[PDB]
């Protein structure tokens, strides 16, 4: 079961379902066995909680999950967005945490800049609006993405040149001024931010290489590189649950647009779909638990926000978004993540099939949600277990019927499971 | 040379330069020896110019290439964005040229809509901002993926639910209104829209289908698919000239978030290199010859806008670009396209160094336009040719000092040529 071993000269890792399926975990595991590991799409919104040998807790945001590795070069493609300011509190956290990050990490040049203003502006917009409610979720990665594809936007490239960026930096600030009266932009504001990233041009010189030449150049060298998704596909903007998603690609597709690498150099794609699903916010959710089995779920995975505490809803496993996931990313195999969790529930169901309002099976997952938010879920009820795995290292070592479920899962998604994770540690891992 | 049964069960046509290479013409002869043909990014903005068997022209904008061939299905993919109005227009103008597209077209439901709003919103930018000049181009394409990016942008299953249709495209409207002071969004204005669209549902209706799943479904049947693209991937939205670029991913990596498949499905990838390139509208542009011989070009290869009669501005094969490019989508062979308007030509040069302001040789292709708009290119005369070869069908029929080019550029770009273009004709292809 040399699963380490047999990982591609470019491999990563992607989430399957909806929120955190824990990515960043195995990202850790397999990082000492390549020569760099990536993030390629989206901004410090996300959050990977990784732990060492010691057992010491690390959240990371923006940095990828193989940074605890000396030999390991952690790169931000040019498909992410950075937030200067919490980039650097986030290396500030690190080295002070004994880990440093001086010449191990790479920050693209053609990445985006998320300034302040996006924040501002993204709180802005849920304030006239329908209302979305209590949340500091003040994330600008939606209005960055916006600059971007409107090409007004700043890249990280333009910290070279502070000269125009003065001129460069004021246009989308004349922008959302004209468009919010909640926002005035004083010229004597426009000075500081100016001088605020002058500064900050000073220190993330270093950091800044051109990501697409060095990722491709590595490539040339047979430098084994791992990338690390940002969130899951279901989430993603063109194949998620629209308009209940995120402005960036989660999907493989995002890798290429992300790093700057050929589809055809692309190998092997781990899926991690967690052992139940958890959707944070509101938004379409089939197998959405309301009742009990669902309390359980949630207190037993700690399904809270880190910052916020909220619950995220949980559910069944769905294996309809699932196969039709597998098929937009192509998954070699699969990382069937926080197993020990399903642990004391008599009955686990399965969402297999999916019927209409009035009974008609449908052949594929729904795009819209007028459709989605109203489908008769078809389960699959399996016997469940009463025992605590966290210990279990072994395959052969799990419960008949804890095995029967992962082979049920790989059966009916097409895709093998080579990773089962039964607890937060690094060690917390089982090899099939 | 059976390069047209060479190709893979999913091949795609990418543009490798500026502007148009003429990739629609060779997606027109490969056509007929697949199954569909998709186009996975940008909007009617485009167009396709191809000629059937009795030479007659056609100027597609959004549906594919391969329309002209009955065993053949074309698909407008998720990635791309819709003007119901201009593309009902276009089929129109297809019928009445006997060209049938009933049941030969298929419309992506998760497809983004891009309202007649988006084109004078497009247009009101402008004529604030440093005041881009002359030309018609209100292509609301930039301002569509923004709604997109945004989220709050409507897609093509909307119109199956009319009755939230209202409620879904006023939210828009009203955003459009807030931003500038040259829209003010009649309550009655909306009440059209509605109605408009509502008619247009209708017809629509037959062409919409879940582009995902049928694609996918027929990757499992082992049905040809070929991918049509859309511009180049120096005008893409990450590696493109940035901020001189289109708010789309032309890339390779475009096809898999615009189609919806798994990037290790994608087989052959042949990139359209024209013999010269041709950037319109302004940017960086190194190998540009404002002098007679860019004139002779233009001329030659009649470089005007097609609507506008612009001339765009021309200059010699950039070979730093283009292996910049090459590594970015992963060609497997190149189409060299228009390679009889060099005939008369008594040299012709080859970008291939890039020396900094000072004379530092660059490794890369410059992100940032600060560094390459300031660049010092070295070219390599090559001895041209005075023959028409617009007859040429043969390779071993051409020129000595012409062959002598292709395999030059073959050789720096390091990717093989297997198609050579000698006319915009269907005919006019040879086969290396
Ligand atoms: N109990 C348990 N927790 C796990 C397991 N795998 C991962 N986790 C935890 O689940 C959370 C996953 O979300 P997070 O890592 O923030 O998101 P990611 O970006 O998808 O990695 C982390 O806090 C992990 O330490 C597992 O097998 N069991
Ligand atoms: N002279 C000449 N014209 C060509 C050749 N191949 C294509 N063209 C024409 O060049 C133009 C290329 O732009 P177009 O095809 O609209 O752009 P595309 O979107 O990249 O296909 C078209 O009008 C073609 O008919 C060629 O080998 N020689």
């Amino acid at each position: 079961a040399d699963r380490v071993s047999s990982l591609s000269n470019v491999s990563g890792v992607l989430g399957s379902q909806w929120g955190d399926e824990g990515k960043g975990k195995l990202v850790d595991v397999l990082a000492p066995r390549f020569d760099i590991v990536a993030r390629c799409q989206g901004g410090a919104n996300a959050g990977h909680t990784i732990y060492n040998s010691e057992g010491k807790k690390f959240a990371l945001h923006l940095v990828p999950s193989g940074i605890l590795h000396e030999g390991t070069l952690c790169v931000v493609g040019n498909g992410a967005v950075i937030h200067v300011p919490g980039f650097f509190g986030e290396i500030d956290g690190l080295q002070s945490n004994g880990v440093s990050c001086d010449g191990r990490i790479l920050v693209s040049d053609r990445a985006h800049l998320l300034f302040d203003l996006h924040q501002t502006v993204d709180g802005l917009r849920e304030a006239e609006l329908a209302n979305s409610f209590i949340g500091t979720t003040k994330r600008g990665i939606g209005p960055c993405y916006s600059s971007k594809v409107t090409r007004n936007g700043l890249r990280v490239c333009d910290l070279r040149h502070m000269d125009t960026f003065g001129d460069k930096l004021d246009v989308l600030f004349e922008d959302a001024a004209a468009r919010f009266e909640g926002f005035k932009y004083s010229k004597g504001m426009l000075k500081e931010e100016v001088e605020r990233y002058k500064k900050f041009a000073e220190r993330l010189e270093p950091f800044i290489a051109d990501t697409v030449h060095v990722l491709n150049e590595s490539i040339r060298q047979k430098k084994k590189i791992l990338v690390e998704g940002g969130q899951a596909t279901m989430l993603d903007i063109d194949f998620g649950t629209y308009p209940f998603v995120t402005s960036s690609s989660p999907s493989a597709g995002g890798i290429c647009t992300g790093l700057g690498i050929a589809p055809r150099v692309i190998g092997d794609l781990i899926g991690v779909v967690k052992a139940y699903t958890t959707r944070v916010g509101s938004g379409p959710f089939p197998t959405e638990l309301l009742g009990e089995e669902g309390d359980v779920l949630r207190k037993a995975g700690m399904e809270f926000g880190t910052t916020t505490g909220r619950p995220r809803r949980c559910g069944w496993l769905d294996i309809v978004a699932l196969k039709y996931c597998c098929d937009i990313n192509g998954f070699s195999s699969l990382n069937l993540t926080k197993l020990d969790v399903l642990s004391g529930l008599p009955e686990i169901k399965l969402g297999v099939s999916y019927n209409q309002m009035d009974g008609e099976k449908l052949q594929s997952f729904p795009g819209d949600l007028d459709t989605l938010e109203q489908v008769q879920v078809n389960y699959e009820v399996l016997p469940g277990w009463d025992s605590d795995i966290s210990s279990v290292r072994s395959y052969s070592e799990l419960p008949q019927a804890a095995r029967r479920y992962v082979e049920r899962i790989e059966e009916l998604a097409g895709v093998p499971v080579h990773y089962i994770g039964v607890g937060p540690g690094r060690d917390a891992l089982i090899y099939k």
